[PDB]
């Protein structure tokens, strides 16, 4: 990786060793970024900056000089996970797909520890980066919602766990639509009666046990993200 001189600006000398005269300098980098378009949200920005984790799409800064207000995010080379899964359908190995769920779970456990509620955990809100890394984004509809969320809008990290079980299904079914030909009213009726998304072929019986655990009616009966992280980390390293 060669650096063109134009990109470099020398400032001052910062001491000297025997093999190398050191200089403090400014490096002008032309890095790719993703820019989201729109006191009000100024307070939300400085907080999102503190939320730094390798499995979360990083916020770099905000642009406030009038016109549409910008938000500078980390660029994710391969786009959204939902589209990524759909185009490579029938091409994935079960180990690749468990690795994607572990990636999401790592970021979610950090958000749980930080006391941050996602409210929209779905494959479409997750992004694919370098070496098939999955990072969580859009942290600040019924298909992913738990009974307390669709019925009363009672958000908690345990409702994010319900959403995560739906995500795991999307991943293991290689980006299929949950409750495909059902309406938002039909879905509510189905879950309430006790219906659950079927076991996809690429998901082992143990992975499907985890999915149903995320889908228990009582939020207090669902595992925490910290519990899920240890669980999926063991299945990944053992096989
Ligand atoms: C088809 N696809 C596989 C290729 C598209 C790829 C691309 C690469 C280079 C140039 C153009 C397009 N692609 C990469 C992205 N990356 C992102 O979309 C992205 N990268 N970082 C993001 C952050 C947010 C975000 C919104 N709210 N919070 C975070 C939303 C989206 C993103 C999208 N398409």
């Amino acid at each position: 990786s060669v650096i063109d001189p134009s990109e470099l600006t020398f400032v001052q000398e910062i001491g000297s060793g025997q093999f190398g005269l050191v200089h403090l300098g400014y490096w002008l980098n032309k890095d790719k970024v993703a820019i989201k378009t729109i006191e009000d949200f100024i307070e939300e920005a400085e907080v999102m900056m503190k939320l730094s984790h390798p499995k979360l799409v990083q916020l770099y800064g905000v642009c406030l000089e009038q016109a549409p207000i910008c938000l500078v995010f980390e660029f994710m080379e391969h786009g959204c996970l939902s589209d990524y899964l759909r185009t490579q359908r029938g091409l994935f190995a079960a180990e690749t797909l468990l690795g994607m769920c572990l990636d999401v779970c790592e970021g979610m456990a950090y958000l749980e520890e930080a006391c941050v509620i996602h409210r929209d955990l779905a494959a479409r809100n997750c992004l694919v980066g370098e070496n098939q890394v999955i990072k969580v984004s859009d942290f600040g509809p019924v298909k992913w919602a738990s009974p307390e969320v669709f019925s009363f809008s009672r958000y908690s990290s345990k409702s994010d766990v319900w959403s995560f079980g739906v995500l795991m299904w999307e991943v293991f079914s290689e980006g299929k639509i949950p409750y495909e030909n059902r309406s938002n009213s039909e879905v509510v009726e189905d879950i309430s009666t006790g219906f659950r998304l079927y076991k996809p072929r690429l998901a082992s019986t143990h992975v499907y046990q985890i999915m149903n655990h995320c889908w228990k009616e009582r939020p207090e009966d669902r595992p925490a993200f910290s519990r899920l992280l240890r669980q999926l980390a063991e299945i990944a390293e053992s096989g």
